[PDB]
């Protein structure tokens, strides 16, 4: 091959006779994501999974996006990212993916904070490091790291999902330049604001964010102000401020991701050996006061 390697990821088309939707986890205007299970035929087993359904195949360009998001779902293969289990095409294109039952980190954050101690927060931090990492290896810019992109499969275990922005760079590509459509401004490089510029160092950035996004128990970045003044406050020196439970030891690696020069932010290779030592004494990093279901089978533990 003159440039890349063959992607030979699986794509399964699953029946719809093979899975039961149970709740609505939550809907929007493109469509909904059920918690359901699903029920291979020859196999005895029921996989707890979350079906992303889009609400009216009536879009030919939507269907074109989520069949975009299931290739990336599908090629990627990393304890610390969601992959695709299959698709389902029977009028609505569906997505089937493992259901992460605690839901998104930043409801989580938001919901348990006077409960979550320096450990948690640390190890988060490590894994979506770890995930970020594996998607560097895969040659593959997110474009939308941030907490609300985080799930959370037990409290122990986070894994990064929503793969609707993300791009593949070629072997002989540093960056993806994109053309329009809303974008998360307030976790956005300054590079991708302004020349619409994305790289792993441009998701370097948004780690940065989403860390300040957990150290501040899901707190709005830049809250109150316009989108549109992001641009001009970047250029002028201010950044997020330091969290109430930061040590200067943490909020200095938060700081490091929102350097201009996008090439003197951190490595999310080097963001997992600094957080995983911090992970080795949380306490002197973070300030925190107080410190028939017989045949079910995570996902995690079913490979075909
Ligand atoms: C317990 O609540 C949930 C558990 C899930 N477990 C697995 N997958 C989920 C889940 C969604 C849930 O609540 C909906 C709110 O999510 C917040 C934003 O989500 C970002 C992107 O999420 C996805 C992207 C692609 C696919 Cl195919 C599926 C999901 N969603």
């Amino acid at each position: 091959t003159s440039g890349e390697a063959p992607n030979q990821a699986l794509l399964r088309i699953l029946k719809e006779t093979e899975f039961k939707k149970i709740k609505v986890l939550g809907s929007g205007a493109f469509g909904t994501v059920y918690k359901g299970l699903w029920i291979p035929e020859g196999e005895k087993v029921k996989i707890p999974v979350a079906i992303k359904e889009l609400r009216e195949a009536t879009s030919p360009k939507a269907n074109k996006e989520i069949l975009d998001e299931a290739y990336v779902m599908a090629s990627v293969d990393n304890p610390h990212v969601c992959r695709l289990l299959g698709i389902c095409l029977t009028s609505t294109v569906q997505l089937i993916t493992q259901l992460m039952p605690f839901g998104c980190l930043l409801d989580y954050v938001r919901e348990h904070k006077d409960n979550i101690g320096s450990q948690y927060l640390l190890n988060w931090c490590v894994q979506i490091a770890k995930g970020m990492n594996y998607l560097e290896d895969r040659r593959l810019v997110h474009r939308d790291l941030a907490a609300r992109n985080v799930l959370v499969k037990t409290p122990q275990h986070v894994k990064i999902t929503d793969f609707g922005l993300a791009k593949l760079l070629g072997a002989e590509e540093k960056e993806y330049h994109a053309e329009g459509g809303k974008v998360p401004i307030k976790w956005m490089a300054l590079e991708s604001i302004l020349h619409r510029i994305y790289t792993h160092q441009s998701d370097v950035w948004s780690y940065g964010v989403t860390v300040w996004e957990l150290m501040t128990f899901g707190s709005k970045p830049y809250d109150g102000i316009p989108a549109s003044e992001i641009s001009s406050i970047l250029e002028k020196g201010e950044r997020l401020p330091q969290p109430p439970i930061c040590t200067i030891d943490v909020y200095m690696i938060m700081v490091k991701c929102w350097m201009i020069d996008a090439d003197s932010r951190p490595k999310f290779r080097e963001l997992i050996i600094e957080f995983s030592k911090m992970a080795r004494d949380p306490q002197r990093y973070l300030v925190i006061q107080g410190d028939d279901m017989d045949d079910v089978v995570d996902a995690d533990e079913y490979l075909i």
